């Protein structure tokens, strides 16, 4: 198991990220083929733990078995196939734990988030007990650096360093950005803090797969807010009740 | 490397056999979400070898990018999810090559079939070099027998024991049906010759991942010509101008 703490920092507020974050999602996945089609939906209803934390629960199973050709869509090991999702929305936190049929309980994926109206100055914000924290790498991404984005993984519209928003005025974001963020007029801020938790028991690749599976989620956190920040102004006027609205039209789109 | 040749007779003439194939690629895969997009056809022209073999060739790549979710999208190794199949066809011979980017020469699937009208009985119908045919086991996949079906898989529609042809009057297929074709009036015969090379190479698991490929190889040959064969119906009076109009339908339904 490998843990490590991503803080993002971004020029939106506490309020907005929760909308551009499900904006973003649907958009950056406009692209899949087969989009939504294969989720069995197993449970979503509220829920309280014992220590207060509350809001909604999913739990789903992402079937691929029909999105992939006959050929391979055989040859995957019994279960192989079928992601389950497990979800807890108690915006400003948020859970999400990724497993796997075929693996069982040799690999995960957790993100436990905090979305916080500051810096990224909080210290074992998750409250993890001294011990285990100290076993935490906390790592900062920058989405104004273009040093921080894979050289194939770069687009000119999707570049903070590049980009203004036409409703709000946000941006461009220049190598001093963070710096300025605070007394900047008009320009509020929030860091996200991503704590990563990564299992894949196997035998002699242990330690390069947690490790590579980090890498990947690093990449993927970098890309995403770079391109939150630059759709900036398609998201900024939505409410979250037109984030309702705008995914219950998706899912009667499951007339199929 | 791990070398089998499965042996498929059937109640069907090598020339029903080409039609049926092919609409029974398309039926059992009427399924799939995304079907065939994402099929990038990088060749397709005819060809022919220096020891005569002649036909048409092509070289495809098939994506996966787009027919998985985001967050399994990402995550994916350079090239994991762009799986190459070459393919000669010169029916009634065929070989298809199966290979992976991420894999690169570590992984191949290379099947290629004699489709003859006889019952199985040519030893070395491949003409492999005597060393090389001595490492080959062989073997026979019977379509009426309800022991080769995995529990999991069986369908009493699509089991041969139980089904007669409304068109031809072929079947069932009882426990001796093979003993009696070649004598019986009206029916046609043939066998596919299914010599499959299996190579994973990786470590600690070669062998029991070349075995584990070759297992799955068999269930889909055992499966699919059961299916074959209980959509005589379908297939018989199709001829191979009508299988080319309909894949070239389907083709035009690349209005994406």
């Amino acid at each position: 198991v490998l843990l490590k703490e991503y803080r993002v920092i971004l020029p939106v507020s506490v309020d907005e990220y929760q909308v551009g974050q499900l904006y973003s999602v649907a958009e950056a996945s406009k692209n899949e083929t087969g989009g939504g089609e294969g989720v069995e939906v197993l449970v979503n209803e509220p829920y309280e733990k014992d220590d207060g934390e509350k809001g909604q629960y999913t739990h789903k199973i992402y079937h691929l078995q029909s999105k992939v050709p006959t050929f391979v869509r055989m040859l995957a090991p019994e279960g192989a196939l079928n992601i389950h999702e497990k979800a807890w929305n108690a915006y400003p936190y948020c859970r999400t734990v990724i497993t796997n049929e075929y693996m069982k309980e040799d690999f995960l994926i957790k993100i436990e988030t905090w979305h916080k109206p500051d810096l990224g100055t909080q210290e074992n914000v998750h409250k993890l007990e001294p011990e285990a924290w100290k076993h935490v790498e906390a790592i900062y991404i920058d989405i104004a650096d273009r040093s921080q984005v894979l050289s194939k993984d770069y687009k000119a519209e999707e570049d903070p360093a590049k980009f203004k928003s036409v409703k709000t005025g946000r941006g461009p974001l220049g190598p001093n950005w963070k710096q300025e963020l605070v007394n900047q007029k008009d320009c509020p801020y929030m860091c996200a803090y991503k704590l990563v938790t990564v299992k894949f028991k196997w035998w002699g690749l242990q330690n390069k797969v947690e490790n590579f599976i980090h890498k990947q989620e690093k990449r993927l956190f970098t890309n995403f807010h770079r391109q939150l920040f630059c759709w900036l102004d398609k998201w900024v006027d939505l409410t979250m009740d037109d984030i309702r609205r705008m995914e219950e039209e998706t899912k009667r789109q499951l007339d199929e």
